[PDB]
């Protein structure tokens, strides 16, 4: 009876096709008791009634943990003009009103965490102070309307990109941006969400990040290629041994389209079957 938790995302629309909530019980069936959302808009997940959601992950012995939600500008219908991407002192109150509604529905859902995970536009050190800055004000935004974990952020591969000058540019030249992040972010309103695959495809090592900043780490996202184990990539032995001796208590299984053919639920399975019979997840 291990505990663990799935980014619903992995599943893609395969978990809204037919019955949900015979969906959300196969959830269940497969080995998994905590779940972190995706697809949150206006107050429903997926198209869903959010509480008519919860309810029925509920009544199958899921719980709701965590939720991915991204800053939109509601004023546009299409779903990605509608995306704010290029943060400014001028689109601040803007994402501070997103903050606010979004982190009202996810206390309601009673959600503990609530987390960002895409990178808005940086390219440079300043864009990347202005949105540390967004992000430490969001956290303010987030525990006011009583989510107490406050801003968790998730990272791709990009925020290891660095921002280097002219006068500045294998050898390494100029700052990663994600070194930044956990820099100029206030450790007491900011946390991070760890996706340790991303982390490989951003040529850094997430056992060193763990080591290195045991205290701003608090999340994981395991994650491989497709099914876990099935690639030359991930040492999830190290990986587990270094969350436990962190005390980090929370992860989620993520699995991308899968490559061969292959349904969701499918890979999905053999994700919590590895877990389940690797000696080092307890
Ligand atoms: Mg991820």
């Amino acid at each position: 009876g291990k505990e663990i938790g799935l980014q619903i995302y992995s599943l893609s629309q395969e978990l809204y096709k037919g019955d949900v909530a015979a969906n959300l019980r196969k959830v269940k069936d497969m080995g998994y008791s905590k779940l972190e959302l995706a697809g949150y808009g206006k107050g429903a997940i997926g198209g869903v009634p959010m509480m008519d959601f919860k309810k029925m992950a509920e009544d199958a012995g899921l719980k709701i943990i965590s939720s991915h939600v991204n800053p939109v500008d509601t004023s546009i219908s299409d779903p990605f003009k509608a995306m704010i991407f290029k943060y400014s002192k001028e689109v601040t109150p803007k994402i501070m009103e997103y903050w606010k509604a979004t982190a009202a529905d996810h206390a309601k859902l009673g959600c503990k965490y609530l987390i960002q995970p895409m990178m808005p536009t940086i390219t440079t050190h300043d864009e990347a102070k202005l949105v540390c800055d967004i992000f430490n004000q969001a956290s303010d935004v987030i525990k006011a309307e009583g989510i107490a974990t406050g801003f968790g952020y998730h990272n791709h591969n990009m925020e290891f990109n660095r921002v280097a000058t002219k006068e500045q540019q294998f050898m390494k030249v100029g700052d990663q941006i994600y070194d930044l992040m956990l820099k100029d972010t206030d450790p007491s309103k900011v946390y991070f969400e760890m996706d340790v695959y991303w982390t490989v495809m951003g040529q850094n090592d997430p056992v060193e990040y763990m080591q290195k900043h045991p205290d701003r780490i608090k999340v994981l996202h395991i994650k491989d290629r497709a099914v876990f184990g099935q690639s030359g990539m991930m040492n999830f032995e190290m990986i587990f041994k270094q969350m436990y001796a962190n005390g980090i208590k929370d992860y989620f299984v993520e699995l991308e389209q899968m490559p061969d053919g292959r349904t969701q639920f499918a890979g999905v399975k053999d994700c919590a079957d590895y877990l389940i019979k690797a000696p080092f997840v307890k």
